[PDB]
């Protein structure tokens, strides 16, 4: 006894805890809103079984008036082997380092001795929530050294009198169906292939995402005697829809890159030949583009108008137009405008001098700052302006790296807030490759550059489905966060711009000062209640 003593306390969930971090639960929220809270333990010997029950968590005026919280959670730790090549100053530690990212959904876990282990509590906060102040406890148990040791935590959530419903952001991260390192392997139109994207969908519905990107190319069959089968693309849509993420429905590239960064773009074209279809790649001023758009673009306007599904429809045409490609990349939109004048096109983009050819712009956060007067006319002139990240920009820019303090995640949407951007987009939802994204955290293709810790995926690969990181946690705070911030400058849009001034300093300067944020939240949930 002594060295069976389990050391525990609480730290803010917007802080990473590592396995060597030193000692230090209260949630505030509003109606529809999740409280997280963030339990550590360390103890001098091993633990095995470690387990963790959330008790009721009652209103003290009402023990009947019970919030329901979800499984409880361990927090999971991934090697960060190679650094951001351009790191902030906040760096929270230089690689090579173990950083905590994964919430891995396990009934126990044994503990090593002297290591710091989280404890994730999450609860989802539904609208119809009675408000004021829930209390009860943490159960932790678990065996060292042949004892049963345990212990129990008191946690407390205020929830404030404001209903925050659907948050107003569009939001999207590219997601592709796949179950790599899960313990299935379902083949496609499988009833468990079905079950899975059905279970990423709601995962990406619960995290607040209301965009998904959807190929109408690679989606439909073609009979080309032009027939267009939508069937599996309509599959997808229904799901999406089903499971609460649509929304909005992103259509995946009709294009892309020839070669290399600066070669100009070709479409992709479906054509009978020797009695098979086959796929291939053409300038978009050919005839056999011609060809093919003057049919495929009615037809997929035709069958989008008739399930509903037009006036939530946005296109892509290729990514990430640069100055040197932007003549093929207009001569996409010419098809485009051409053959489906109803149809809305969305990009990602680099330039910016493509006015008239996109009218959802989707610029890389670096690129809108040192633009920002071009994309706040595109908006006066009535078009859509979101941003994105990616491997860019690293530096003192936002972003969703491993490496990064977790209000960078979150505060990506206090910069949509701040300068009036209506979307956020990211590629990489869960773009794991043939290495286990738990082992080998940058990514790499021989020959290129390897991607920062967090930049392919949000989420990992669980048994059966998605488990979340801390960031895709931080993300659906922040898109809340958002829709408060929305419905104060509804009411005293001099309050709203105080407070989100008071984080986002410039578009690559902010306050991650955990404490002054918590008092910013109180101060806007006050405002609002």
């Amino acid at each position: 006894k002594e060295d069976r003593i389990l050391k525990v306390w609480t730290v803010d969930p917007l802080v990473k805890v590592f396995r060597d971090s030193e000692p230090v639960a209260l949630a505030e929220v509003a109606r529809g809103e999740r409280a997280t809270l963030q339990i550590v333990i360390r103890c001098a010997k091993p633990i095995q079984e470690l387990h963790a029950k959330v008790g009721p968590l009652a209103l003290g005026s009402n023990a009947k008036q019970v919030l329901e919280s979800a499984p409880v959670r361990f927090v999971g730790y991934v090697p960060v082997d190679r650094p951001i090549p351009r790191p902030p100053k906040d760096q929270l530690r230089r690689p090579p380092a173990d950083f905590p990212d994964p919430l891995l959904e396990e009934k126990t876990i044994a503990v090593d001795e002297n290591q710091v282990q989280p404890i994730w509590v999450t609860v989802a906060v539904p609208t119809n929530t009675q408000p004021g102040l829930y209390q009860g406890s943490v159960h932790i148990s678990g065996r060292v050294d042949g004892r049963q040791i345990t212990t129990k935590v008191p946690v407390a959530i205020k929830v404030f009198d404001i209903e925050v419903g659907q948050s107003r952001l569009w939001v999207t991260n590219w997601f592709s169906m796949q179950s790599r390192h899960m313990k299935i392997a379902p083949e496609p139109d499988s009833q468990q292939y079905w079950a899975l994207l059905s279970r990423y969908a709601r995962n990406m519905s619960e995290h607040r995402q209301n965009v998904v990107l959807v190929s109408p190319l690679s989606l439909a069959t073609f009979q080309l005697d032009m027939e267009v089968d939508f069937s599996r693309f309509d599959r997808w849509v229904r799901i999406f829809i089903a499971e609460g993420v649509i929304g909005r429905i992103e259509g995946g590239h009709l294009g892309g890159r020839s070669s290399d960064w600066e070669s100009p773009f070709v479409v992709r074209i479906k054509e009978l030949r020797e009695g098979n279809i086959i796929t291939k790649s053409v300038a978009p001023t050919s005839e056999e583009a011609n060809q093919f758009y003057a049919q495929f673009l009615p037809a997929l306007v035709n069958h989008l108008r008739d399930r509903g599904w037009l006036e939530k429809y946005a296109q892509h045409l290729a990514d990430e137009p640069v100055r040197t490609n932007i003549e093929s990349y207009r001569a996409i939109s010419k098809l485009v405008r051409k053959y489906a004048p109803e149809l809305k096109i969305i990009e990602a983009c680099h330039t910016k001098d493509l006015a008239g050819a996109i009218d959802v712009w989707v610029p890389q956060l670096n690129f809108l700052h040192n633009d920002f007067e071009h994309y706040q006319k595109r908006q006066r002139a009535g078009d859509e302006v979101w941003f994105y990240t990616c491997i860019y920009p690293q530096g003192e820019y936002a972003n969703r790296f491993i490496e990064q303090p977790l209000l960078k995640t979150r505060l990506l949407h206090w910069i949509n807030y701040r300068y009036g951007m209506t979307g956020y987009l990211h590629w990489g939802y869960n773009q794991w490759g043939k290495d286990s994204p738990f082992t080998h955290t940058t990514k790499q293709h021989t020959g290129q550059q390897y991607l920062p810790a967090g930049d392919p995926w949000i989420v990992y690969p669980g048994r059966d489905g998605p488990l979340d990181s801390i960031r895709h946690e931080a993300m659906c705070d922040g898109i809340a966060d958002y829709e408060l911030l929305s419905m104060l400058g509804e009411r005293d849009p001099e309050a709203a711009k105080r407070l989100v001034n008071r984080h986002v300093l410039d578009f690559d300067r902010y306050n991650c000062n955990v404490e002054a944020f918590r008092a910013t939240r109180l101060e806007l949930l006050e405002l609002l209640s």
